[PDB]
């Protein structure tokens, strides 16, 4: 579990969105596993607007932060699950690192701010759903 709170927006994994998220829906994309809902309180997170390929992510299954090198956002095949059929997920970045089911929602950050959230993982890999191209999160 985990979310990005920026301005009047809350960014979460689409497969983990609540009834409230859907009732206050701004935008959602199954192909990216992202959902953005509206909030009344103001959000304190800063979003990075960069092309960094290094950063630090929070891993709840280890209660620790880990430094990672990660790939550029791309279309990567993701196995079937209770949430989705087998498909290509877009804007996804992979890194060599630990992750387990339950780690989705962990934030990835570089020196510029929030880069994305854990969305996939397994086999010593961890996948992050990028949010740097969503320029409208700030305005
Ligand atoms: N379609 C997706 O983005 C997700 C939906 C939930 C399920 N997905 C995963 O990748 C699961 C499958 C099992 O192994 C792991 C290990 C670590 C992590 Cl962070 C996630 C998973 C795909
Ligand atoms: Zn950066």
């Amino acid at each position: 579990s985990g979310a990005i709170y920026v301005g009047n927006y809350r960014v979460v994994n689409r497969h983990l969105a609540t009834h409230n998220d859907w009732a206050n829906l701004v935008w959602e994309d199954s192909s990216r596993d992202l959902l953005v809902s509206s909030t009344t309180a103001q959000g304190c997170d800063t979003i990075a607007r960069c092309d960094c390929q290094t950063g630090v992510y929070y891993c709840s299954s280890r209660r620790k932060h880990y430094p990672v090198s990660f790939s550029k956002p791309s279309l990567i095949f993701v196995e079937a699950s209770e949430y989705y059929p087998a498909r290509y997920q877009s804007h996804l970045m992979l890194a060599v690192g630990h992750s387990e089911p339950g780690d989705c929602g962990g934030i990835l950050r570089c020196q510029h701010g929030v880069v994305g959230i854990v969305s996939t993982g397994g086999n010593g890999l961890v996948g992050f759903a990028d949010v740097r191209d969503l320029l409208w999160l700030d305005e």
